[PDB]
């Protein structure tokens, strides 16, 4: 009588832009053959979004199937996630799954619902990573594992799979650091990415005309908010001392902390390679070419892109090893593979890096699923889905969709659209988005809004400014049409829909709050 329950392998990277996902001809600035093969075997979701574009909050939305103001983790703050609330791992654990988590957590409380967990302290490190775990007595320990984080998380994950109770279906969360700042590739990949043929986005030199005034205060531009030695790997002791002031943005001269973690042999391979980029900077300053701020900005983009894409090469290696394991173990047909990035990222669009904004690059999050025989292979899905939907999807796939469990979710199961590749009748017409971390690193504003099929509508609470983009006519989001008479009735209807969604999702009046309010705190609710 019992029906087989599928294993669930959830691979989650950090800050992976959909523009670099590697699934087809137009998102492969570098070739990622294992990403491409996963897509060929499954479904890529091209209208996949987050509800709060920030690392911690996205992971909490994924765990709970609920918006940030409901799960309580609204910013990368020091208020811990309340792990006693409902979460999908606990629901699967209860339903007979063996559950494991390796890598990034950053939710400030011990993981709950995981039989096994070994997590980075915080952000994690690319080189020689530390991991925190409990001993049998319940007490915390921290151990360093030599190697490169993307490889080490994969090693521990495959080792755990081999030692699992094979009579229980597994849930395995593989939480990669990559491609998070400061984008340090594995030594074997240094020099494997040549960006000389690449061109920055058409709006790389965005002056922010026709956008809310607050955008001009953003502190996530490639041109002015990158650390020349840490983000872009320049070797200070190979820069003439007289030239150091001209290459550092004020306050952005910190050291690359990864170098202190490396062995001398590792550091030498690294600095041997980065001497080339450093000489490029020095020669470009001496020639006067990089004294043109726009030219220096493009030079910084090529360094950022090289390192960022270089990090993806080892994520592709990880996907390959994990999928090879499932293949050889004979369990690929009974495993639902989910790949996502916590959120998307700007690859120079609007002159920016990072995320946070409701703008499409960071509202999007890459999402691929594979479940052979259930999810059609090689399909691109244009259905609007969101990270609050992953928990009900997983719980439904696991057969743990009790009324008690499902009643805790604000998202909806994606299985109807993952099984068809099409948009179901009466599918949700809009999603809600809210971002809270102001004041905060990068100075993105507290802002919320909705995304429909065609429009993005947002109120910026910090600056008291409304914005509307018509994605049919302006997909690059360069023209705020909130005050254009052509959109007067559209604005009226969308504002109505925005207040309806705030009411449906139980958003408090005065959240997320303007400059006159503290960043809000919430008790978990469901
Ligand atoms: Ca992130």
């Amino acid at each position: 009588e019992e029906n087989k329950k599928p294993n669930i392998l959830f691979i989650i990277t950090d800050d992976h832009a959909y523009q670099t996902l590697g699934t087809g001809n137009n998102d492969s600035p570098v070739a990622l053959p294992n990403f491409n093969k996963l897509g060929r075997q499954g479904m890529v979701f091209d209208r996949s979004y987050c509800a709060n574009s920030l690392c911690g909050p996205s992971r909490a939305c994924i765990l709970t199937g609920r918006h940030s103001h409901m799960n309580g983790f609204v910013f990368n703050g020091q208020r811990p996630l309340d792990g006693s609330q409902p979460t999908y791992p606990k629901m699967l654990q209860k339903a007979g799954y063996q559950t494991g988590l390796f890598g990034k957590w950053h939710l400030e409380s011990d993981p709950t619902g995981f039989d096994t967990w070994e997590i980075f302290p915080g952000q994690g490190s690319y080189y020689n990573p530390d991991f925190i775990s409990l001993k049998p007595d319940g007490k915390r320990q921290t151990k360093r594992f030599p190697g490169y984080a993307t490889d080490v998380v994969t090693d521990k994950s495959i080792q755990w799979l081999g030692n699992r109770d094979k009579n229980k279906p597994f849930l395995l969360v593989v939480g990669h650091k990559a491609p998070h700042r400061a984008w340090c590739p594995a030594l074997r990949h240094l020099g494997k990415v040549d960006t000389s043929s690449m061109t920055p986005p058409a709006n790389f030199h965005d002056d922010y005309a026709n956008r809310p005034e607050f955008l001009k205060k953003n502190q996530q531009t490639v041109a002015n908010h990158m650390a020349i030695y840490s983000d872009l790997k320049v070797l200070k002791d190979q820069v003439p001392e007289e030239m150091r002031k001209s290459i550092v943005s004020p306050g952005y001269g910190w050291d690359l902390g990864e170098l202190n973690r490396m062995t001398p042999e590792e550091k030498k391979t690294w600095t041997d390679y980065y001497a080339k980029r450093t000489k490029s900077l020095v020669d470009g300053m001496k020639s006067g070419k990089l004294k043109d701020p726009k030219a220096f900005a493009e030079w910084k983009w090529h360094a950022y892109m090289e390192d960022y894409l270089g990090c993806l090469l080892s994520v592709d290696d990880s996907i390959g090893r994990l999928m090879e394991y499932l293949d050889k173990e004979g369990i690929a047909k009974d495993t639902l593979v989910i790949y996502c990035g916590d959120q998307g990222f700007y690859m120079g669009e609007h002159g920016m890096y990072d995320k946070r904004w409701i703008f499409e690059e960071s509202l999007r999050m890459p999402l691929i699923m594979r479940w052979p025989g259930k999810i059609p292979a090689g399909i691109r899905n244009n259905t609007m889905v969101q990270n609050i939907d992953y928990a009900p999807t997983i719980v439904s796939a696991a057969g743990a969709d009790t009324p008690e469990n499902m009643n805790t979710f604000q998202g909806v199961s994606l299985l109807p659209t993952a099984f068809t590749g099409k948009t179901p009748d009466n599918w949700r017409d809009a999603i809600y988005y809210c971002f809270y971390e102001n004041p905060g690193e990068h100075n993105a504003p507290r802002h919320d809004g909705i995304r429909t099929d065609r429009y993005t509508l947002s109120y910026i609470w910090t600056s008291d400014e409304w914005m509307l983009f018509d994605m049919k006519k302006d997909p690059m989001q360069m023209k705020n049409v909130i005050d254009d008479p052509a959109y007067k009735t559209t604005v009226e209807q969308l504002k109505k829909r925005y207040h309806e969604l705030r009411k449906t999702y139980k958003v408090p009046e005065n959240s997320p709050g303007g400059k006159g309010t503290p960043i809000p705190k919430f008790d978990a609710s469901w």
